[PDB]
């Protein structure tokens, strides 16, 4: 029953989910004082991201976000283990305040954020097993700005009126997930953190790409208005808006960058 | 309660339920939520010129450094008189010297001064006022780096004597209005909360628009002089990063006394 607003909102998550009050929490504000270049942060390789358009992938409203399941033959390499994709999802604001990224850059929110969740498939047989192990998860984050219409993101957003309510599922034809990534993916921020939702496990290696992508105001409005956190038959409906966590204290961490300027 | 580890701000709501309730402070003061309000006339700071012949208690309470203030000191210009009770500060650390509580357009200032007052027309003391309607009013001064500030030094020159939790020192009276910035007529105003436990949503906030300056050495002194542990603690903890993260603030406004 955790939420982003009211008595079950984020200042209360730790009452039920102790790690949400623990160390290494995400998201964070990316600002100069805590950035340090690291020349070892070489480019990731995106393997099997080009999903067949003749296949289909499950889109689910889970009550907290909209997620797309991804196949385990999709991987990132370049890490010291190979990590396999498990799902992607988004975080966003609301129609009257389209400023719902989780990470901030120099104190500013972007309109939204995409997360592509992977797990260490060298070591673990599924993401649920990996999720409570050190470096078990690797999440890629793409900052999203209001801008031009994005046909690639629309391959997801065009299905939103079919997963309006919690528990609903739809199919999305495959497409090349690398189309959701920004330019110059070799340029990224890297840090050790956590899930940004309960149970807040501090088991995530985060990669936030330096450059944002754009989606239109109309795409953001669809994202911000189509979805509910509640079931179709709930007599107390709740709009799925503002589903981002506030940024967290650093706890002495630095953020490492693959770019020096 | 603390500002880190297991007893840090995400856990305050366990013992202090209002920390997970409504109207929480601090917040980001940013353009899209500001609205000019002509009713926001200047405050008057009365009895702020504290007698040099009196002394005022400075404490390290393990969370900040606080200076007790006398109840004859008050704000005029609100519907009720709000009498002073104490002032204190919030700051970051030398590696990231940006520890204000409020932010402006997403940016932290170096530090922030709060002068806490209570509604003495309605309530007999600050403790009684603290959980009641219209109970508290806090003035906030944003602090940045710049030239040396002799007035802030009237406080900071005492910090070494309150290095550890529980320690105290006496500060001779001075003019507290010297701690306020230029053009105090220009301010942000909103209804919010204490930024520490118990987080009561009973604070009328006034954040002055313009910051003050202190020197690099003054800011470093503030950031390095104090511990949040008692002197005999075999595991000392520096008092740094003693600010709360900004809170969500949806479907409201911060009112401004200025439009331009
Ligand atoms: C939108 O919610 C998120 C979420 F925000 C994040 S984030 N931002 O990447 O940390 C997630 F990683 C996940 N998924 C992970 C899947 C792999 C491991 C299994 C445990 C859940 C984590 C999810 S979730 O949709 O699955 C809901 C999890 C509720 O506990
Ligand atoms: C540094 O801690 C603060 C503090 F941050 C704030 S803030 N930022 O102005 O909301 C405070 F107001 C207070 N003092 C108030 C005094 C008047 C009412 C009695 C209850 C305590 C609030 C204090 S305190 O040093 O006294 C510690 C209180 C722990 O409960
Ligand atoms: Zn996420
Ligand atoms: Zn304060």
């Amino acid at each position: 029953k955790w939420t982003y607003f009211g008595p079950d909102g984020e200042n209360s998550w730790s009452k039920k989910y102790p790690s949400c009050g623990g160390l290494l929490q995400s998201p964070i504000d990316l600002h100069s004082d805590i950035l340090q270049y690291d020349a070892s942060l070489t480019p990731l390789e995106f393997q099997g991201y080009n999903l067949s358009a003749n296949k289909q992938f499950l889109l689910t409203n889970n009550g907290h976000s909209v997620k797309l399941n991804l196949p385990s033959d999709m991987h990132i390499q370049g890490l010291q283990s190979r990590y396999s994709a498990t799902q992607l999802h988004l975080h966003w604001g609301n129609p009257n305040d389209p400023h719902g990224s989780e990470h901030t850059v120099s104190g500013q929110h972007f309109a939204a954020e995409l997360h592509i969740v992977h797990y260490n498939s060298d070591l673990y047989p599924d993401a649920s097993t990996a999720s409570n192990k050190s470096e078990g998860l690797a999440v890629l984050a793409v900052l999203i700005e209001m801008g031009s219409f994005n046909p690639s993101y629309d391959k997801i957003f065009s299905h939103l009126q079919h997963v309006k309510y919690k528990g609903q599922e739809a199919f999305v034809p495959g497409f090349n997930i690398e189309e959701l990534l920004p330019e110059r993916t070799a340029e990224y921020y890297r840090y050790r953190g956590s899930l940004t939702t309960p149970p807040c496990n501090p088991t995530v290696l985060w990669t936030v790409f330096r450059n944002p992508v754009q989606i239109s105001q109309e795409q953001l409005l669809a994202l911000e208005t189509a979805l509910y956190c509640t079931h179709m038959d709930d007599p107390s409906p709740r709009e799925m808006i503002n589903n981002f966590r506030q940024v967290q204290k650093f706890d002495e961490r630095l953020v490492y960058t693959s770019f020096s300027q």
